[PDB]
Parts: C-alpha cells; structure tokens; sequence
C-alpha cells in the first residue's frame, strides 16, 4: 500500500506516534516520505547483506528476522515480512522500540539528513488530524 500524506499521519497518530519520545508527528511522516516514499512494500538491500523493510525501512541486523542475515538479532520479535503489510501496526510498534534505543530518530539515516532541523510541521499541514 502506498499511503497518502494525510492518510499516513492519521494512521501514525492513532498508533500513538504523535510526540512519541518527543518527536512530533511531522518527524515520522517526513521520515516515511524519504525512507520509503510512503510505500509499505519498500525493500532495500545494504552492502552488509542486511535488508531494510517497510514504510520506515527497519533493518534486519537487529530488529526483524528475514532468515538470511547471519548473526543478526530479532529484537522486535517479528518476521521482516510483517513490516511489509498495509497495516502499519507492526512497523509502528517496532519503531517505538528503535526510537527508544538511545540515538532517537537518528537511527534513520534519511531523517537525520533530510528531516532533522527542518520545518517538519509542513508535512501534516492541511491534514484533518
């Protein structure tokens, strides 16, 4: 599923992402725009053999199990394909764990380089939230 901008924002707000760990909803929508272009089915292989899955591009080295990243952890206790569903519940719950890890939203490279320090509020402007 390829979410709309205000469609996603409403979904993440309902799943408890507005101001989760102090990151306003605009940070999450901006991060999803640039990590996956709002596409739940996005995947990307990295040089280290790991793969990023889903609308927030969660990595297989420590967070989900895809059965092909040797020596990896599964801290969100889910198969990576569960991160690919049109229901973002799995992606949101796992991201809550990632954003609490200590480095915050800097664990997403696209957020750090394309959303951090910007007017992220423009990403929810005009949305009926």
């Amino acid at each position: 599923k390829v979410f709309g901008r205000c469609e996603l924002a409403a979904a993440m707000k309902r799943h408890g992402l507005d101001n989760y760990r102090g990151y306003s909803l605009g940070n999450w929508v901006c991060a999803a725009k640039f990590e996956s272009n709002f596409n739940t089915q996005a995947t990307n292989r990295n040089t280290d053999g790991s793969t990023d899955y889903g609308i927030l591009q969660i990595n297989s080295r420590w967070w989900c199990n895809d059965g092909r990243t040797p020596g990896s952890r599964n801290l969100c206790n889910i198969p990576c394909s569960a991160l690919l569903s049109s229901d973002i519940t799995a992606s949101v719950n796992c991201a809550k764990k990632i954003v609490s890890d200590g480095n915050g939203m800097n664990a997403w490279v696209a957020w750090r380089n394309r959303c951090k320090g910007t007017d992220v509020q423009a990403w929810i402007r005009g949305c009926r939230l």
